[PDB]
């Protein structure tokens, strides 16, 4: 497994649900990154150093994915959550002394992004999403043509042990596979195939998969209704946003009161598919 | 694997699409049986020889399915459309010199039915459909909660070889996970083990596998598009019809947006009715049927 962060440290970062995987890099004003699925913080590689020219870069694991412990889960999905993520690392942040951060996050991870500025807006300075709209939104979203387009959505999410059972033939194809249809190309071309390799390690672990479809289940019940409390309550998030997606605001204008955005000439993987424009983007805006 | 309608005859019937293959037994007026997912035609033995007392009973494996053939699909998946099917079936019965017949279906079988009759309704002086809405239905309802609750239309349909591959692992454990959920109880109690066995060994068979989940991929894309011509030009079934239906499985309001002469009843019983409520079951398409 590749080191893809020239002049990053490793940190394990202690919280009370258990440490948090992170490389960091960089020094001026903290900013941290969150990936999502089927991915890792190395996801970042491409973006992080011009990042880091600016910033002091803390590129994380989410809770139980990755490098990071995986706390036990329950009933109600509770420490996968994105309510409970958020939580999790902001007790990572406090760690290392950051009380206010930047804050950019990608598919799962940018979910427990915009959950944490709704929750503990005074946590953030300046917050970008990539490529999502609000888990709410998609549910309401939610027809035929969305069913097929995000059937992971609902596939994931069913009782246990179904979608395990079915991950565990074939591990590896099936997140090649997830990789590959996301993307612009169709094929893994735009990835780093030391990056693939990261992903893969991961998805081959049982308890790993596991954790996914925990964070599945909880996007299809307590994430939903979450949401669903701030859109009943006329909730906007407060904090400065910045929304990119793949070639939305619209819709993050609905959620978030000072907000502006850009299309990226890209599939779903901004950081891998379109490196120097999502950083370039990032850079411009977190400065 | 085991003979579940002693003393029913067998066939393999010819069509341009492939070989049909039937359990035949009976006397009397025709009536074709049509199974669906994750089943075969063995599912209707325990409604079968009570049938048989009344009507000439046919029992067909759907094309691809069991002992039939499996045609070999396209890009539109073609002969996995249920109008696709209908024409198929339609063809096997006229081998049998069945050119007006009665017809039951369930699950997949059912969608073959009602599309047989909205298609060609002259080849049916009856129909009856079991614990099904059409499919342009089921997408029309589409929203969070039933994308959460009846998941697989969407999960099937994606485009090969993603289920194909997932099914392959481990296929005896989603076959019986699949027949297990959709009953009343929510385990295999209500079937035969024998009929589990026949299930089973089809599910084994990737070949059956891909029909299966091309089955599913019509039912998304081309099944979904042909409902929908009929239901926005206001086009109805006329042939009289019984939908019949599990009080835990899925009516008749919906139904009669489809069918101008249509009558039902829900049965206490999850979606496999003709196992799970096979006396009630029998009994309801016996006076149909008859009447
Ligand atoms: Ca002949
Ligand atoms: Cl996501
Ligand atoms: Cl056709
Ligand atoms: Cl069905
Ligand atoms: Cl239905
Ligand atoms: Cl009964």
């Amino acid at each position: 497994l590749a080191d893809l962060f020239p002049g990053f440290g490793s940190e394990w970062i202690n919280t009370s649900s258990g440490r948090i995987f992170a490389r960091v890099g960089g020094d001026g004003p903290p900013l941290l990154l969150l990936h999502g699925f089927p991915q890792t913080h190395v996801m970042w590689h491409r973006v992080a150093p011009k990042l880091a020219e600016r910033f002091k870069v803390i590129v994380a694991d989410l809770p139980g994915y990755g490098w990071s412990d995986m706390p036990e889960s329950d009933e109600q999905h509770t420490p996968y959550t994105k309510r409970a993520m958020a939580k999790q690392l902001i007790e990572a942040m406090e760690q290392l002394g950051h009380v206010h951060f930047a804050l950019a996050g990608h598919n799962r991870g940018a979910r427990v992004s915009y959950r944490l500025a709704l929750d503990s807006p005074g946590r953030l300075s300046k917050l970008a999403v990539l490529d999502i709209l609000p888990t709410y939104e998609y549910w309401q979203r939610m027809n035929r043509a969305y069913a097929l387009k995000i059937y992971h959505w609902s596939f994931l999410a069913q009782p246990a042990p179904l979608p395990e059972n079915l991950l565990g033939g074939d591990p590896d194809f099936y997140v090649k596979a997830k990789l590959a249809s996301w993307t612009r190309a169709g094929d893994l071309s735009a990835f780093d195939p030391r990056a693939v390799e990261h992903y893969r390690i991961a998805f081959a672990d049982p308890m790993r998969r596991h954790v996914m479809c925990e964070d599945y289940r909880a996007g299809a019940y307590a994430d939903f209704e979450h949401d669903k409390i701030d859109v009943e309550a006329g909730n906007k998030i407060p904090v400065p946003m910045l929304a990119l997606w793949g070639a939305p605001l619209d819709v993050w204008r609905k959620w978030a009161s000072d907000v502006q955005g850009a299309p990226i000439e890209s599939g779903h993987f901004l950081p891998e598919e379109a490196p120097d424009q999502t950083a370039e983007a990032l850079v411009r805006f977190f400065s």
